[PDB]
């Protein structure tokens, strides 16, 4: 008896349902042998030369009492246990599935394989109520796009409990036929690319600590050279505040932030909000990132470096990242397990600091910044967009145009951290993305009974 696995409010996600097994050495030619062959789909021509020893496996208990009382000679029937996926397609991923043996092959199944067998029941941090909702908003997405690819997800910034952890494409672990092996993979921790203008938050926070910069102070934004290559936004601007470069994504204004503190400045505040370190869930193919190990940094490659290129990360590594943003500076460790609070956090950022630049990027949400489209009406949200151009697994990255959006809500009082992943729109008619991280962070928060805090 396989363990029974549930959601954080005890709904069943994987359960084991019972199904059968099939197994003077001359067919009789009675016309038994022939309503077998038309019960197991196995031709008298198949039936005979394959036992001339296992017939049908994972076969339906209704069809295996039917073959018990034609008794035939030594026909032997063996228990099974197949399992059975309430939500199927819509927590494939999480959940993962068994092989015929009942053995864990992917996701939770298999990550707790050990303790499932060896067994009593599994009760994840995931909430199907709102799994459902990210689901269904990121898949109507990828389709409303003709995207290649979608990713979501939800995490709990007190907590660090995965919510929610939808991919599009998905597969039906009820019936695994007809699906290939590269839809089988969790994209949400195997697929990497670099996390673009979503760590300008992170430099604007490094810069103000440093204090290079005070949360009003206003830079010269004018395009300008470093090593030969000119550092320029596409939206030309005299002048911007600390305030202004989160919400125009101001390369030359992150760039002056950036070459203003030594080049290891950003490499300690990235590595502090858990850039290039393992997520540290039991899935397979978890990815950790990439990461610079350099030792000599020239200018450029520390402008680079604040524009969110020379490492990449995991979508999931990104939410633990906007999870340690809406806890503000509170770096805790992710769980796929339900937790009892409090959870054990370690600060790594002072708390008055962050919170901030949390209140800064409440303008990207706002009229004039690049997330309009992702705004919430009555809930006040702090987002971050950014676009990448090559996304796969280390060592297989594929050239597609990702358009994601890193953001907390709700701003006043966070309490949840999202990331959400559009991959290769295939559109006409960031600014993808931002529309689905609104629908989304939308819905769990009236779904979870969370207050407005739009302004009077």
């Amino acid at each position: 008896a396989r363990g029974m696995i549930s959601d954080r409010s005890g709904r069943p996600l994987a359960v084991s349902v019972p199904v059968n097994a099939v197994w003077q050495g001359g067919i009789s030619l009675d016309t038994r042998w022939k309503a077998l062959s038309d019960a197991l789909e196995i031709p008298l021509d198949q039936l005979a030369t394959r036992i001339n020893v296992y017939l049908a496996r994972q076969v339906n208990p209704a069809i295996g009492d039917y073959i018990r009382k034609l008794k035939l000679p030594g026909i032997h029937l063996r228990q099974e246990s197949r399992r059975y996926y309430p939500a199927g397609q819509v927590m494939a991923h999480i959940i993962g599935v068994t092989n015929i043996d009942g053995q864990g092959i992917e996701g939770v199944e298999k990550s707790f394989d050990r303790w499932l067998t060896g067994a009593h029941n599994l009760v994840l941090s995931v909430d199907e109520r709102l799994q459902a909702l990210v689901y269904r908003e990121l898949n109507n997405a990828v389709a409303f796009n003709k995207a290649e690819s979608g990713t979501a997800v939800l995490v709990d910034v007190n907590t660090g409990e995965v919510l929610a952890m939808a991919n599009s494409p998905s597969y039906n672990p009820n019936n695994l036929t007809g699906t290939p092996k590269d839809a089988m993979r969790n994209r949400a921790i195997t697929d990497i690319f670099e996390p673009g203008s979503t760590v300008k938050p992170m430099v604007v926070m490094t810069a103000l600590q440093h204090g290079v910069v005070k949360e009003n102070s206003v830079l010269n934004t004018l395009p300008y050279f470093v090593n030969g290559h000119q550092i320029k936004d596409v939206a030309r601007y005299a002048e911007l505040s600390v305030t202004g470069i989160l919400q125009k994504s101001s390369n030359v204004g992150v760039s002056k932030l950036a070459l203003a503190m030594p080049s290891s400045a950003l490499v300690d505040t990235y590595s502090r909000f858990g850039f290039g370190k393992a997520t540290n869930l039991g899935l397979v193919g978890e990815s950790s990132g990439l990461y610079p190990k350099k030792q000599r940094w020239s200018d450029i490659e520390r402008a680079t470096f604040s524009f969110g290129y020379g490492l990449m990360v995991t979508p999931l590594q990104l939410a633990r990242v906007y999870a340690t943003i809406g806890s503000m500076g509170v770096y805790r460790p992710l769980s796929i397990t339900r937790v009892d609070p409090p959870v054990a956090g370690e600060r790594i950022f002072p708390e008055p600091l962050v919170r901030t630049v949390v209140h800064m990027m409440e303008s990207v949400a706002l009229p004039g910044g690049g997330g309009t489209k992702a705004a919430i009406k009555g809930y006040r949200i702090a987002i971050k967009t950014g676009t990448a151009k090559k996304v796969g697994p280390d060592g297989k990255y594929m050239d597609r145009y990702l358009a994601y959006t890193a953001g907390v809500a709700p701003a006043s009082n966070p309490r949840f951290a999202l990331v959400v992943v559009i991959n290769d729109p295939q559109a006409g008619k960031g600014a993808v993305s931002a529309p689905v991280f609104g629908a989304i962070m939308g819905g769990v928060l009236r779904t979870m009974n969370i207050e407005p805090d739009a302004l009077p």
